[PDB]
C-alpha cells in the first residue's frame, strides 16, 4: 500500500475579520516544514472544518498543497463528513488538486452501523486512487469504527491504510496491531503518542506540534528509529501540555497558545467556538511559559 | 413565551431513487394531523438532517407548512447545525417561509464549551421572532447543553422557550423544572415519555409516533390532563415498540418499520445510513405484530 506516516500536524486554521487568513496559513505551514514535520493536514477537527464552508475548505487544502510543493512534506487532506456523497465530493477534490492522500473521519452526528461504515468508507476510496486514513475519535462523533471494520476495510480496500485513533484506547490499539500488524496506526492523542508509537504505531497527527513542531517531531522521529527512551522523554516532558491544550475543547486552546506565542494576529474563532474562560487562559499561558517555542 | 408543545413527531424523510419522495412526504404528514398529532418536525434527527443537501432541507421544510395550513397542527422546523452560520440561516428560512418554530439541535462534533452553546443559541434566537426549542442529546452530538445554560437562554432570550431532552436523564428534567418551571421540556426519548410528561413536560417529540401516531397522541393528551393512569397504560404498552425502534441506530429502525407497514414505498437510506441486519428486520416486524397501526 502507498502510506502516509511519520510526524504529521492538524493544522489550525485562522481566521482574520471572520474569513480565513490564506497568507497567516501558508506561513504557519512553512514554519511545520522548517521544524521537521512529515505531512500537514488541512482543514481536520483541529482546522474547524465544522465552520468552514465547502469552498473555504478546498481553499485551505489547496494552500497546503502549494507551500508543500518541492519539499518532501506530504498533505494529507482533511476530507471526512458527516454524509457520505460530502465526504466522495472532498476525497475528490483533494486528488485533483493534488494531495497526497486524505483522512476521514468517522460520520459524526448520524451513528452510522458498522456496515454503514463500511459502506461509506468504501464508497470514499473506491472514489479516488490516493491513500485514505480512517479516523476513530468517538468522543466526538457518536460512533466507533470497530477494530474488525477497520481490518475489513484495510483488507478489502487498496487505498485504506491505517487509521488515527482518538479515542484513548490502548487495549483497541494493541487488538489492532495483533490482528492486522500490516496498517498504519497513527495517534490522535497528543498525550499517548510514545505508548502508541511503542506498539507499533508509525506516526502522529498532532494538536500540539502546532506550538511545538520540533518537540512532536523529534519524538515521532525517535520512537520510529526505535530509541524508546529518548522518544519516552519527550512524551513524558510534553505531558502538561498535551493535557492543557484539551483544557477545552481542541482546537480553543490550542490557538489561544498560538496567539499567545505570537504566532497568529488574532484569537478568533467561528461560533460555536469562542475564546476560553480567564482562568483557562491564564492556564494555558502559565503551562507554556516551560516549553521553548519556535519563531518563524 | 409564544410556545409549541403536544403530541410532536419527527417526520422521516422518505427517499424513491435516490431523490426525497415529495408526494410521500406529504401523504405522512397527512397521516398524522388524521390521527391527533398537534405539531410536526420537518429534518431533525429522525428526517435525516444530516445527509439532505440544505436545498431539500428547505424543500421539506416548505411541503410541512403546506400540508399543516388549515389546521391546527403546527411545523417546528428542525434549523440545527453544528456550524453557527448555518443554523442561523436555517432559522431564517423557517422564519421566512412560514414555519411556527424551530428546533435547534446543539452543534454535534466540534463540542462547544457552554459559554460557546450560549452565544450559538443567542445568535440564532435574536435572528427570527419566531419560538425556538432547543434540542439536547449528547450521546449523538458529543456535547451537552447543562442546565444551567439552558434555564439561561430560557431567561435571556425571548423566543427560546424550552428544551427537547434526549439524555435518559430524569434527574436533570427534575432539575431543569425546580428551577425555572415555566420553561416547556419535551421528551425527545420515546420510552420514558410518560415519566417526562407526569414531572411536568408539556409535549414529545416522537420517533414512534411515525408509525403509532395515534397512540403517542393519547399518550401525551392524557398526562397533559393529568390522566396519568391512562397515559402510564399507554408508555407501558408502548415500551417494547419504543426500544426495538433503537436496536440501530434511529432512524434505520423507524424507516424499516415504515416500510414493513406499506406506509412508504421503499427502503431507502443516503449514506452513511443503510438498511438493518436481516435479524434486527425480522425482530421489527414481530413486534409491530403486537400494535395497531393506522394506514392513510
Ligand atoms: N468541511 C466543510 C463543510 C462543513 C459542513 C458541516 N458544517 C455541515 C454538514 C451537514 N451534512 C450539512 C447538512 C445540511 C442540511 N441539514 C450537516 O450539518 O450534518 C459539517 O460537516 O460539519
Ligand atoms: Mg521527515
Ligand atoms: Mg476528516
Ligand atoms: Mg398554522
Ligand atoms: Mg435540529
Ligand atoms: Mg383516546
Amino acid at each position: 500500500k502507498n502510506i502516509i506516516i511519520g510526524a504529521m500536524t492538524a493544522l489550525i486554521t485562522p481566521f482574520k475579520n471572520g474569513k480565513v487568513d490564506e497568507q497567516s496559513y501558508a506561513r504557519l505551514i512553512k514554519r511545520q516544514i522548517e521544524n521537521g514535520i512529515d505531512a500537514v493536514v488541512p482543514v481536520g477537527t483541529t482546522g474547524e472544518s465544522a465552520t468552514l464552508t465547502h469552498e473555504e475548505h478546498r481553499t485551505c487544502i489547496e494552500i497546503a498543497v502549494e507551500t508543500c510543493k518541492g519539499t518532501k512534506v506530504k498533505v494529507l487532506a482533511g476530507a471526512g463528513s458527516d454524509a457520505t456523497h460530502e465526504a466522495v465530493g472532498l476525497a475528490k477534490f483533494a486528488k485533483e488538486h493534488g494531495a497526497d492522500g486524505i483522512l476521514s473521519v468517522a460520520p459524526y452526528y448520524n451513528k452510522p452501523t458498522q456496515q454503514g461504515l463500511y459502506e461509506h468508507y468504501k464508497a470514499i476510496a473506491q472514489s479516488v486512487d490516493i491513500p485514505v486514513l480512517l479516523y476513530n475519535v468517538p468522543g466526538r462523533t457518536g460512533c466507533e469504527i470497530s477494530t474488525d471494520t477497520i481490518i475489513k476495510l484495510f483488507r478489502d480496500c487498496e487505498n485504506i491504510y491505517g487509521v488515527k485513533e482518538a479515542s484513548g484506547n490502548i487495549d483497541k490499539c494493541v487488538d489492532l496491531l495483533a490482528h492486522e500488524p500490516r496498517m498504519m496506526l497513527i495517534s490522535g492523542e497528543d498525550a499517548i503518542n510514545y505508548p502508541i508509537l511503542s506498539n507499533g504505531g508509525k506516526g502522529v497527527i498532532s494538536v500540539t506540534s502546532n506550538l511545538l513542531p520540533d518537540m512532536i517531531s523529534a519524538l515521532t522521529h525517535f520512537a520510529l528509529d526505535e530509541n524508546y527512551k529518548e522518544a519516552k522523554k519527550i512524551n513524558d516532558e510534553l505531558y502538561n501540555i498535551n493535557k492543557i491544550l484539551f483544557c477545552e475543547s481542541n482546537p480553543i486552546p490550542i490557538k489561544t497558545a498560538m496567539y499567545l506565542a505570537g504566532l497568529i494576529e488574532s484569537l478568533e474563532f467561528r461560533l460555536p467556538l469562542c475564546s476560553p474562560s480567564k482562568e483557562n487562559f491564564a492556564k494555558i499561558e502559565e503551562v507554556m511559559k516551560k516549553y521553548k517555542i519556535k519563531g518563524f
